[PDB]
């Protein structure tokens, strides 16, 4: 079997990085578009701009409209089709960076994504995604990167626990499929490269996220900072797209299956649950799986089903997450062999050992 | 300071992987241009040739010189200018990957990169080079590297064993950069990425590299094969590129101060010595150091200044290796505050402890 | 000295093999008698008739009367003499699965047992026993043990902890009898296979009985409940038959020799206690002690003289159940060389242990 | 997916327990027929029909002719018939006993193995098998194993050695049966009692069995003996039953696919080698696969195509096995996904390690 | 099971301590009879008779005629009784001390033991024994063992290595009593006290034995020579008599079934094969009995039938020597369950280890 691994071509992340985007740009073009929704543009969006234009790169200011569908793709690429621009620069969270990505192919660009919190591990990444229906690549990982952690440290606390909740999936997801000999997003086999990536990514994390936990909510950038934010962006991103998803993600779809309040959590408050339910269907011991409850609650994330707003859900409920978590094609046949019955069954036993830990504290 | 990660875009490994190369250009072009030497041409050359023509894509077969010098480049790029390929298609070692990362740039063309040797870990990077003047960057790390496990099981033994001593310098060399808070090529500080990455290389290559090196000796893949290509490739590649360079390159381009026998050395060669010559100049106890020593001489690698075509040579001699390897822009100021001279006095360091080692088996 | 090992000829378990039952007796047979008492044909009982007839196998459905006496065997088979039916299915618990033992010599019959509790590690043996008086064994073990554990899953919680307590008994009683050179009821000293099973079967339980403990709590199938049904069956049964008896659950044979509320008590939780006095008989510091209590108290499992019915019992009481424990032909003797005086106060220093940990927490 | 486990339903081992035959079979019948070849008729046939002479058991004395074929096992089948024996008593190496328990199955009578050397883990199973076409099940395991380690202590040494290759086989297949989620040969994934004993039954050969092999080349029968004639049939025979095969067991199979001095070796001796085949498969270090390596040559086994008279080989020879070995339906798949190429390439890498060993002491 | 120690009244080890023997007599008499054969006469016989006339005490030299028999003792006796001396002195190798035991219970006099080499555990004991029938027990431990490092660190380096052999099987003997729950010749179980004189015995002899021996033939007192004389002594002596007897005495008692040369070899170098048998007779693995092998040559002791005068025996005689081994009474008994087949199994096994081992060196 052939083992493959894919990356963006170039990532940078530092402290006001922001500020030389006009020098990383300098022998690609002049003219650029820029995407970003309302929120964003005042955060950093104009920051960029007011860059570029120092430069000399001219800008397209575009206004995401806040939904990741095929028509605002295709207005925001005739924008830059009129343009003439070269360069596109995505700036915000998830669905900008998506559409931006989608942007990019249509034009044949370079793409440029500026993450405004390192919540999520789809910054690297070369694909995309009510209910969940299938993962789709885009023809490119993106050309840069560019993570600043001023930035980052001024964002929410919740989105970087969430970020690490995302990240804290990678080391399970990627060894399970390591160990049962299953297939990566990228199409082959795990190289030793996503293997020990992926590692480090969780060794990093327990190491050092509640220190940068505690460091974005004093609003400072500090070493631990800087760790877990490659963490959560560098390491969790090589780490699921060249090493492998499994159950965890699978389960984070399989919640699409359901209404409700459940989806206003983010996509790592999520990930955190089915990190959980993935650690039910393996063979750990107790103190094995309660490492991880730990440090989840010492962050502030969701370990229950109430905590993700699914009290007293029916069994009915619950199997309906764990068929879509099942389906032809889910990530999680790269590492089990299970049936919905015994993913719905590990969705309430991750349940009940976060509330049998927690009636211990 | 910021933290900068590069990467060719996509790398495949894999036994007959060379046999789907048509699969691998579908969805990018249907002309390109094939770059080798005379012997390559007959080892894979024709083989690639006509795996394309199978799947409707054009190829300009060229042969390369054998130098890689400007006019040669230009002599190609006209060549794929004028059949008009998209793609540049380079097989083969050092000089003629080289070659066609030159010719990709000139045309902007889509590049694949195809050893037949896994001996040094030139292939994934962005970087170029009788005496060596200075690096200099491509614009971008190969499209596709592609790298067939057969195809390397029936090159030399010799060939396999220089690229297990480049590689064994990445965690040396990077090692000493992030101690130092150097710089690496790519331009910043190393992330943790190139971290992990340099320090599995190691551990792979004591692991595995004995019986790497056995397994090409009989001409067979094997996992040990498999996992030895990779370090060798792709760990050593990103560990050097985004971990550091330090004193055992610049050892290894000061020898291009002399002239001699010495040049007829491969690149690995050079290496090997140029990292006992670091370690001498590093804080080891005589254990540490003999763990390298040990292994070298496993793999019939140089220790000594003899075993390089140096046999008694001058303190002037050495000086002038050492002057070049500290000069101002070498990357020994990366990782140590060195004068020439005490680095001579480490060059007959590392001799006189390979020469105690050997005195003792 | 000759060593023994026996074994029922075929264990089977997982989620809702009762539903293969009519596949498993194919090549036996197509006429059958279940026996099973009246809750458990509810619980079982009519799901086995109907997968039994699905595939043309005859059924002679009788209830058990609920005491395992001669009388009831008879009876029973008559039954099944009469129907002619050459396989005996016993469904339930202990007294029933005794009885369908005892049926099935009578009849030189096939006989499959299906407990419907992992409560004892009766199920695979071939051996039986108000006040106790003897072993005795039956012809055989088992020919098929078929273990669902989605049925188990589904029993009471007090059950598992009660085979839980069962299964804890095994290492320590047949590693007293390996160091003292004792024989096994097996008939000969134990052999390394079941040192391997009995040693497996404690750790087993150490690192998921809680887990179990809890998916049963939440009537969920899960790793970890698989493979502690396996310790309190599988290992717990092979390591008591053929790696030996001892103190404990000779101590649980002397509790017949007392009338009262202790009888309403499992087997399984006689036997925790009986096992802590075992320890208390033996050379071992606090902290290993306290290992056990610390797991019997997180399973709600009795570890006082007052938790098992005896509050304020009087020193001739306790004698009482120290003479019929150390009764000539006792399994105390095969690892100790104890008085009844020796025993009735390792039965109050027990407790006085348990007290002891229980008044630091 | 269900775990299933099964076993004869007696084993008894000791020295000279060869004179209690008759005391095994009391309760059972007292007509029987003995089968064994010419050469084992007097080392141990006439010392089992005199003791079950003197117990009043009528025995008919059957000579093996030494194929094991349908007619041999009518013609002995008939035999029973007539003399109307209830039980069958097979002695001797594998060949008789797997005729002894073809008759057993075509009689339906009790049957008892007993072995004349620890060679091989045949005895305990449930299976049998110029060219390999597949395993077959026997209604059952045998009810009784027998074994004299008095017997065993007097057999030639070369065939301890071979039990012990063929018992060093059982971790290493079974463990890689388990690590891939594959079945046993007993229908379902391995118990965790399969696993204990597997592993177990490789720690007690790198423990005892050199000195087992000492104690037989001195004829005498010590605890050392006693533990690796355990482990070589009743832990090795749980063990590759009910833990499962793979690459070894299906490489001894392979070399069916040969004709030549190769037949002459025994059935361990061939295993020893499939075992380093498994093991150039896996991903192992030099080390780990030199501890095998070393004990093998310390008992005298093959280590290198030479030794299995295999020298110089050509390609297509060891291809012809390998396709055997990757046959459909062998039990390689229950482990690997390996083309016949990959397992031919192992094969040539296993004799190149063990060489490389060789040319190192 | 009560547990006993006993011990001689005083003991007291040091360079040149023979010079103070009228300083430890003062409050005990002014009388005595000092018992040497002719050599210790002159060794030390006649110093201390001259220490004892500087203190004005007197002293009737006897002569030991070199036999301990009752006649020998009852002549000895009579002269003290005339000279009516209260205090016996011993001095000399075993028959002298022993005789000067019982000279001292028949008079019921103090009694000081002057040991002139440190070859055997008897010193502090209250035991004594051409077949060996039996052990008997002295009325008392001796009062006062004076042992003098400058007289022993003089005597032959083979009688410091026989003691070193006596007091290697303290240990292994004293821990099979200990786990089997067995007997010391001081009548009750082991204590606490004795199990820790005769490990730290073991730990003396392997850290210092060696440097111990050296020493002796340097003729130098040492620390290493005076802990080695203290563990050959003090602790081997109570470790044994405390600690208990089992196998490797049993088989220094069997050997006097045999007539012959192996009679010229000193009590010592027949324990350390006797220590060998026993190490063959348990579990160990070959590294743990080779530990005791690579000593007992390096001390030149011996370990084969060959180097204790036995070469070629043949199994009758070995067959005798088993069965006074294992004769009722013995201490065998105390720790193990076997029979004279078994005991001359092991002898012959413990050969073929040694020669095995041999053979590697
Ligand atoms: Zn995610
Ligand atoms: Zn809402
Ligand atoms: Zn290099
Ligand atoms: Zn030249
Ligand atoms: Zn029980
Ligand atoms: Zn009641
Ligand atoms: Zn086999
Ligand atoms: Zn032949
Ligand atoms: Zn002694
Ligand atoms: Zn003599």
């Amino acid at each position: 079997a052939e083992r493959v691994f894919i990356s963006p071509a170039k990532y940078v992340q530092g402290k006001n990085v922001i500020t030389k985007i006009a020098n990383y740009l300098e022998g690609i073009g002049n003219k650029t578009v820029v995407i970003a929704d309302e929120i964003v543009w005042k955060i950093a969006g104009h920051t960029i701009v007011n860059e570029l234009k120092k430069g000399n790169i001219a800008a397209e200011e575009v206004v995401f409209s806040g939904e990741a569908s095929r028509n605002e793709v295709e207005r925001i690429a005739n924008i830059a089709r009129k343009a003439e621009a070269a360069i596109v620069i995505g700036v915000g969270g998830g669905k900008t960076l998506d559409t931006a990505k989608a942007v990019a192919d249509e034009l044949d660009a370079y793409i440029v994504i500026v993450p405004t919190a390192a919540s999520t591990d789809a910054p690297t990444s070369a694909l995309s995604v009510g209910v969940f229906e299938s993962y789709r690549f885009y023809k490119k990982n993106p050309d840069l990167v560019l993570v600043d952690t001023k930035i980052i440290a001024n964002a929410p606390p919740r989105l970087l626990a969430s970020g690490i909740a995302d990240a804290l999936a990678t080391w399970v997801e990627a060894r399970s499929v390591i160990k049962s000999g299953g297939k990566t997003m990228a199409g082959g086999i795990p190289t030793i490269a996503a293997e020990a990536i992926a590692e480090k990514c969780e060794q990093t994390l327990f190491k050092y996220g509640k220190l940068a936990y505690e460091s974005v909510k004093a609003k400072v950038v500090t070493p631990a900072l800087e760790a877990v934010v490659e963490a959560n962006t560098l390491l969790s991103g090589l780490g699921f797209e060249s090493g492998g998803l499994a159950a965890a993600h699978a389960i984070h779809n399989g919640f699409t299956a359901l209404e409700g309040e459940i989806h206003h959590l983010t996509h790592g408050e999520k990930v955190a649950f089915g990190t959980l339910v993935q650690l039910a269907l393996e063979e750990h011991s107790q103190q094995e799986i309660e490492r991880y409850i730990e440090l989840y609650l010492c962050l502030d994330l969701p370990v229950t089903l109430e905590d993700i707003k699914l009290k007293d859900a029916s069994r009915e409920d619950i199997l309906k997450v764990a068929k879509a978590a099942t389906a032809e094609g889910e990530t999680i046949h790269n590492a089990f062999n299970v049936t919905a019955d015994d993913v719905a069954d590990a969705i309430f036993a991750a349940d009940q050992y976060a509330k049998a830990y927690k009636e211990k504290h």
